[PDB]
C-alpha cells in the first residue's frame, strides 16, 4: 500500500526505444519529476494478443530485457504490471503438461473440460458473452491422439483456467508472490469478468461469484505487499462494485465523458460525474487499447454518447464493435473507438492540455499513456503494416523520435502538469467541485494550508491553475 | 450503529385519527413488530405548506397533540423529524420582532435583504432556480410603514434564513438541541439545497459552500445524538456527496426506477443502480410529496423515463411541472407525477409487494408511507375540496379506516414483510446482488449463518423469499 | 364451395333481445336477402369470458334457448359455432371428476399438470406467450385435500387441454360429431395457438406441431361436414399458413389498415395488401373482441400503426394491452383497442359505409358484427357497470331499440350493400384490383357478364358502385 498519489506512465517494454532498458533511460532522462509510477504491459514471454497469452509470469520474455531491467524501475518507481486472472498460453508448461500427459497430469484440473456442461441448448449458447462469432470451444490433440475441447474465450492461443479448481488459486498465488518478490506493488487484474463460468448465464460478470474470486485474490495480493486494479469494460456501476470491495477501480467513464464536453464545450455531465466518481479510482485518458463506449452509458445520455462516436468516427480507423451489431449508429453497437486522444481532439493543443488538467485534478491516480505523453497522432502506416486495428494508438518510438516530440510545446506544456500534479501537497487533501456555469469546469483540491484551483472555460479551452506556495502564504498561477 | 436498521414509517401527526394520540395507538397495536422507527411529517405551529412553515421547532402544534405525545415514540422507536434550516414561517417570534423593529432588531440579519445586492441582471434573475413563476423577493411593511423586501423561495409565509449571519446557525443549533433533548435521533434537512444565495448562480445547491453548510448541521447534531438526512430533488449525484459526507442520501431515484421496472419486466437498469447503489441511504417507494422525475436522469435511459411519465400520467392527476417548461413530453418538463405508489402500479396487488420486498432488500434503512401501508388508492374526492394536487397522495384515515385497511390481505403480506424485513439478522450483515436474466431480480443477504434471498418474477409478479433458520441450519420459505 | 358466399353476422345469442328466438325472429324479419349465414358466440353452460368457458359443447344453456332453436337458423343459413379447441370450463365433467379422483381419474390425462415438467428455470418461463401478468398455472385442491397445478392460460375458470393425451382428441372429436349433426358447417377454432405447450418454447404456435393438430381437426371436420376459421391473433404469415392448409384464415389485419386508410385518406397499404391477401379468409371489421394490432403488423408501417393507436386511443376507452410492456404509445405494447368501428371512424356514415363497401369487395366471405349492423356507439355505462373492457362493444340491444335503429339511414345504406354482396353474381367470379392515386381505391369483380365495380374516394369519403345488368347488358348504379 502507500502507492505513491502522483501520476503513472502506462508503456509498452519496448515501444519507446527497442527494451525496457530503452525505455528506462527515457523515464530517467525526462520523467523522473514527472511520474512516480509506471504501468508496462505484459513482458511475459507470450505467443499472443500483445503479450496477453503469457507462458508463465516468472520470466521475463528475453526480446525486451531481464529482471534486473524490471528491478532498474522498482527502486525509483511504482510498478504495475498483468495479472492474466482468466488465461495462461496453451505453450505454458502447464498446459503442454496437460497434452503430454492427458487426464492424468497433475494440472488438468487447471483447465475447464467442455465435455462436464453437457449439451448446451442454443438458446444457452447465445447467451455466452464473447466478441468472437466462434463458439468458446477450442479443441485440442492431446499426444495419444485423443482429442478434446477446452474452454477458450480469446485467441486459440489463450487457454481458460478454471476456478473450480484449486489449481487456478495455488497458480495465481504462486505468480503473485513471484512478481511482488520482484517489487510489483500493484496488479491489473486482466479479463477478472470471465472467470466465473455457469451454462445458463452470460459467463461475464456473474454475481456473486465475481467478487468472491476479486477479495481472494485481494487477499493474497495484500499478503504479499500489492494492490489490485482489476480491470472490466462495462456499465459503470462495476467500478463502482469494485470501488466498495477496497480494490482501485478504473476511470473508464473519463475519456469518451471529457471528450463529449471538450467538443460541445458542455460541463454538466462532467460535472455530475466528478460529484459521484468512484473513490479509489485509476484514471485514463488513453490506454494501449481503444477508447470504450460501454463505460460511458449512464454517465452520457445515449443521444450525446451517438455525437461523440459520429464526431470521432471520421477522424479515426473502424471502431472495434460487439459481436453481430449490424447498426453502427448505435451506442449498443459500438465497442470501442480507434483512435488517440490527441485526433479525437483534433490535435488542438489547448483542448488536449485541458483534458490532461481535468484528469489531474479528477479523484484517483492519474495514469498517462506513452502516446499521449508525446502528443502522437494516428498511425496509419503500422496499421497496415501489422494488420491489428489497436496499432494506430500504439506506434513504436525510436530515442530519436521521443527526443523530438519532447521539445514540442503541447508536450513541454503537458510535462509542467505532471510535475505539478506529482508534486503539490494539495492533491493529498481532499477534492472540491466547484460550482460553474454549463461550460466551464472548476476543480480544487485542500491540504491544511495547501490549496490548488483549476478553471477551465470549455468554450476557449483556456486553462488556469493557482495554488499556494509551499514556501509562502501568497498564491500563485501555474504556467500550464 | 444509532439508528434501527428496521423499517420506519412515515406519517403525519393528524392523517390517521385526527392527533398523535392516536397515531400511536395504531403504531402500538399492528406495527409494534413491524417497525423500528418513525418519521412524523411536521407538527410544529405552521402557517403554510402542510407543516414547513414552522414558527418554532420548539413547539408541538396543540391541534394535534403535546411534546409528551412525542415522547411516547421515542421510548420505543426511533424518531425523525424535520428541520427546516432554509425558511421559518413569517408568524415566527424572530420574524415578527424585525417587522416591529425594523432594521434595529437584534433578528434582522437572520433573513436575506434583496437591496444588498443591488441591481440583479436578467441574466443573473434567469440562473436563479426556484419552481415558482415569480420572483423569490417579498415585500414586507415594517411597523413603522416602510417597505423593505426579503428573499422568500416558496409561500409568502415562508421567508427564508440568512446563513451570511451567525444567527441561522444560532437558530438551527437552539432548534437541533431542543430537538435531540425530546428523542429526535434523525433530522431531515428539508430544502437545504437552497441555503445558499450567491447572484450569478443558480442559488441551489452551489459548491462547494453548500457542503459546509451540512458539515456544520452534521456536527452540531452528532454532539447531541442525532444524525442528518439531508433532502434534494435533483441529480442522484448530490446523493453520492451526502453519502460521501458521512450522512443519509435519499433513495429518491428508486420509486420512478422500480415503477418502470415493474412496469416493464425489465430488471436490467434496477441491477446496475443496486450494484452502485450509495451506502448509507434511507429508501422511499412512495413519500408525502410525489414520485419525483430530476432523481432517476440518468439512472434510466431518457426514453425510459418518458415512457414511465406518459403511462402514469395518462391514468393520474396533472403532474407538478419545473418552471415554464412547455413540453410535457419532456424529462426536463416534469418534477413530480401525482399518483399513489399502489395506484402506480395499477393496484395490482403482486406488483406492490414485489416493489416493497425490492425496497426492503435494497441497502439502507427502508421508509413506508402511511398511505401506501394501507394499499391507499388516489384520493380525487380530498383533491377537490382542498384545492391541492398532493392531497391524491395524503388521505385522512379514520381509526375505523385503519382497522378495516390493515385487514386487506395485501396490507397483510406486506406486514408480515415488513416484521421479516425488521427482525431478521441476515440484514445487518452485507449485501449480495445476484445474477439475473432482464427479467428478474435476485437479492440477498449474508451475515454469518443467517441468510435471505429474494427472487422476483417481473413477468408474472411474483416473489419468493428464502432464509435459513440457524438452529435449524435449514432453508425456510417466507410467504409473501 | 360449401358455404354461401354471401355477408355473415356475428351475433350474441341473447344480445338482440333475451333468446334465440328473439334473435331469430330479427333475421328473418330484416336480413333473410342481406345475409347467408351466422356465427352465433357461445351458447353452451359456461363459467366466464362471454360463453368461452363452456361445460360441454352439447348443451344450450336454458337461458338463451334450446337445440332446437339452433336447428331453425341451419335449415335457411349457414352456421358458424366456436370450438374451445384450448381448454374447458373447471365445471366440466370431466375436470370436476379430477378435482374428484385427483391423478386416479378417467379423465386426468385430459388435463396439462404442471409438475411433469418439474423446475422451469426463469429463461423458460419468460418465453412464455401469454397476455394475462400471472403465471399459467392455478392450484387447485383435490376432494383428498393435496393442492396441484394445472395449466391455465386465460381465467382460472378455462382449463387448458392437454394434447400430448388421446383424450383430448376424443373429446374434440365427440364435440365436432354432435355440433355437425345439428347442421354447423363453419367451426371457429378458438384460440388454437395455445394447444402445443412444450418448456423452451412460446408454447404458442409453435411449428410443425400447431399444423398437425391443426390438420386432424379439419380432417375430423371435412368427414362430419364442416369447414374451419382458426382463430389466431399475431403476424399475418399465420394466416398465410393456414390458408394453405385448406382451412379459412381471418382477415384481421384489415379493421386497422382501412381504419389508418379512411382517417388519414391513404390508400397505398391497403392496396399493397389487397393484392395479396390471404385465399379463402373470412373478413372482419369489428369482432366481439377488440381491434387487434399485432395481425397488422408488417401490412403497415409501424409509424402508421402508433399513429392509429394515438388517434383511437385519445378519443376511446383503455386498450388491452401486452404483457408487462409500460410503452402506451408503442406498437409492441398495445394487443387491442376497445371501441366500436362506428365510433373508430368518429361516427362518420359515409366513412363507414364506405369501410363496409371495401369489406364486401375484399376477395373472401364477410362478416358484420352485430353493433356495427346496426351502427352502434361505445357503451361506456355496460362497461362501467360490468368492470369488462370489452363489454364496450358489447351492447345489449332490446327488439324495440332494434326496431328504430334498423331505421337509420347509415344502416339502411348498410342494409342495401348487404343484399347487394350476398345476391350479386359476379361477386362468385374473380377479383380485380383497379389502378388508383393513393387517395382513392377501386376494387372490381367479373363473373362472365356480371361485372360490379367500387370506387372509394378517400379523401371526400364518397362511395360508387356500378354493376351491370345481364339481360340488359346495361351498367347500373347501386345506392350506398
Amino acid at each position: 500500500m502507500l502507492l505513491k498519489n502522483a501520476v503513472q506512465l502506462i508503456c509498452y517494454p519496448d515501444r519507446i526505444g527497442n527494451n525496457l532498458k530503452d525505455l528506462y533511460t527515457v523515464v530517467d532522462t525526462h520523467l523522473s519529476e514527472a511520474i512516480g509510477g509506471l504501468h508496462i504491459l505484459p513482458f511475459f514471454p507470450s505467443n499472443a494478443d500483445g503479450g496477453f497469452s503469457p507462458l508463465t509470469h516468472k520470466e521475463v520474455d528475453p526480446k525486451v530485457g531481464t529482471w534486473d531491467d524490471i528491478e532498474a524501475f522498482t527502486a525509483k518507481y511504482d510498478l504495475c504490471v498483468d495479472l492474466t486472472v482468466n488465461h495462461i498460453s496453451d505453450e505454458s508448461p502447464e498446459f503442454t503438461d496437460f497434452i503430454a500427459n492427458g487426464f492424468d497430469s497433475e494440472y488438468a484440473d487447471l483447465f475447464v473440460h467442455v465435455d462436464k456442461f453437457g449439451e448446451i441448448s442454443p438458446d444457452d449458447m447465445a447467451k455466452i458473452h464473447i466478441r468472437k462469432e466462434k463458439e468458446p470451444f477450442r479443441e485440442v490433440t492431446l499426444s495419444d491422439g485423443t482429442k478434446t475441447r477446452v474452454w477458450c474465450t480469446f485467441t486459440e492461443q489463450q487457454i481458460d483456467l478454471n476456478y473450480e479448481s484449486d489449481l487456478a488459486y495455488q497458480l495465481m498465488e504462486s505468480y503473485i508472490g513471484f512478481l511482488t518478490s520482484k517489487g510489483v506493488n500493484l496488479l491489473r487484474l486482466d479479463a477478472f469478468g470471465y472467470t466465473t463460468k455457469r451454462i445458463g448465464t452470460s459467463c461475464f460478470l456473474v454475481e456473486p461469484e465475481v467478487y468472491q474470486i476479486l477479495d481472494w485474490v485481494n487477499q493474497v495480493a495484500l499478503k504479499h505487499g500489492a494492490e489490485c486494479l482489476p480491470e472490466v469494460h462495462d456499465h459503470t456501476s462495476y467500478q463502482y462494485a469494485i470501488s466498495r470491495r477496497n480494490m482501485h477501480p478504473y476511470g473508464f467513464a473519463l475519456p469518451p465523458l471529457l471528450l463529449y464536453s471538450l467538443l460541445d464545450a458542455n460541463s454538466t455531465y462532467l460535472k455530475n460525474w466528478l460529484r459521484m466518481c468512484p473513490r479509489n479510482m485509476v484514471t485514463v485518458l488513453d490506454t494501449h487499447d481503444g477508447i470504450c463506449i460501454p463505460d460511458v452509458e449512464g454517465v452520457l445520455p445515449d443521444e450525446k454518447i451517438k455525437v461523440l462516436i459520429d464526431n470521432i468516427d471520421a477522424r479515426s480507423a473502424d471502431p472495434i464493435m460487439r459481436r453481430s451489431a449490424a447498426n453502427i449508429h448505435s451506442v449498443g453497437a459500438i465497442y470501442q473507438l480507434t483512435c488517440t486522444f490527441y485526433d479525437a481532439l483534433m490535435q488542438n493543443d489547448d483542448a488536449y492540455i485541458a483534458a490532461r488538467a481535468i484528469q489531474f485534478f479528477t479523484p484517483g491516480i492519474p495514469q498517462v499513456y506513452y502516446v499521449g505523453l508525446l502528443a502522437g497522432c494516428n498511425d496509419h502506416e503500422l496499421m497496415e503494416q501489422s494488420g491489428e486495428l489497436r496499432d494506430i494508438n500504439r506506434h513504436y518510438y525510436t530515442l530519436e523520435e521521443v527526443e523530438q516530440d519532447i521539445q514540442k510545446p503541447v508536450v513541454q506544456r503537458l510535462l509542467s502538469l505532471m510535475k505539478f500534479r506529482s508534486n503539490y501537497p494539495a492533491f493529498d487533501g481532499h477534492f472540491e467541485l466547484n460550482y460553474s456555469n454549463n461550460s466551464s469546469v472548476a476543480m480544487a483540491w485542500r491540504h491544511g494550508d495547501y490549496y490548488c484551483h483549476l478553471f477551465v472555460d470549455l468554450n476557449f479551452k483556456t486553462v488556469k491553475v493557482t495554488y499556494t506556495d509551499v514556501e509562502t502564504g501568497e498564491t500563485r498561477h501555474l504556467e500550464c
